[PDB]
């Protein structure tokens, strides 16, 4: 029975805890994660203060080279615009990158607005002021989400640009996926990026956006799988999945990461963390799929195998997996 301590990303976080209570019942092994965003997953595990961290946006190599550490993708999720429109339901609302980026820049202010009402030719809109919630920590979700906005709209590349933190134009901070969702429930108005299970799970509203072939898509979890499957995860595990091509591909969609170190000082700590991922790959899917998350294909899950083989030893060299 092994006790390990994880912390970062609340994008995977729903299917993390999920997880790590159905391996403490089958194993007794005890998994702690604590969602803190993944820039502080990325400080505690360089820190040691974990055993391992979570980070939604991948580091380099370079990067991983310098502190001695490797990174490995889990899942594939998708960020949604979770909102809190007077009169209508849920998945009623499309917006394009340009739009919604020009709501981030609080150049539109109510939902009514005609480049709103021109992507919802038949619908009532509200003459309601939108309330812009984006994130106060230092977020993974937040640099998908600028990411995304960067390409699709100039305005922002130029001027907010992309980061895990930003110089935000407008926008309430909430703290956490967690903090968002609970920011739009309380705001007529709201508008907030949020990765999809807290939009489901909370019972909020949800647009459609136009895919980055010009088509409206819902998000689904298939259609977080669909906007990953150009990717060329042999080149790399840290795959761009915002504004892919192809049907159905939702736009802005990502896998995140987990950080451990490749010289393990304890480790039969590392030794059970690469148990507990491994154990999530092979019988973790309908668990991450109840909550809308995509699986990665089996040949990334063979990736990731091959190179814990290779990557993470103790201290006398003797590879840990």
């Amino acid at each position: 029975e092994a006790s390990l301590t994880g912390a970062g990303a609340t994008f995977p976080a729903p299917v993390y805890a999920k997880w790590a209570d159905t391996y403490q019942k089958e194993t007794g092994n005890k998994v702690n994660y604590q969602g803190i965003g993944s820039s502080g997953g990325v400080k505690q595990i360089i820190a040691n203060t974990v055993d391992f961290g979570a980070s939604d946006a991948p580091l380099s190599d370079e990067k991983l080279a310098q502190e001695g550490l490797f990174q490995f993708p889990t899942v594939i999720g998708g960020v949604v615009l979770a909102v809190n429109i007077p009169g209508l339901k849920s998945g009623e609302l499309v917006l394009d990158g340009k739009t919604l980026g020009d709501i981030y820049l609080g150049k539109i202010k109510k939902w009514d607005d005609e480049a709103i009402a021109k992507l919802n030719p038949g619908l009532k809109l509200p003459s309601q002021n939108i309330a812009v919630v984006r994130r106060a920590d230092g977020s993974g979700t937040s640099f998908v989400f600028t990411s995304y906005l960067a390409k699709v709209n100039e305005e922002w590349k130029n001027n907010v640009g992309t980061g895990s933190t930003v110089k935000w134009p407008i926008g309430l901070g909430g703290k956490g996926n967690d903090g968002i969702a609970a920011f739009v429930q309380r705001l007529p108005g709201a508008i907030g990026y949020v990765e999809y299970a807290y939009a489901k799970q909370n019972n909020l509203a949800y647009t459609k956006l136009i895919s980055a072939d010009g088509k409206p898509v819902s998000p689904t979890e298939e259609n977080f799988a669909n906007a990953a499957k150009g990717a060329d995860w042999s080149k790399t595990f840290a795959q761009d999945l915002t504004n892919q091509k192809g049907e159905d591909a939702w736009p802005i969609t990502s896998t995140t990461f987990i950080l451990i170190h490749k010289d393990q000082k304890k480790p039969e700590q590392g030794t059970e963390v690469l148990k507990f991922f491994d154990w999530a790959y092979k019988t973790g899917a309908k668990q991450a799929n109840d909550l809308d998350y995509a699986s990665l294909p089996d040949s990334v899950v063979e990736q990731v195998r091959a190179a814990w083989k290779t990557n993470i030893k103790d201290s006398s060299g003797k590879p840990l997996y």
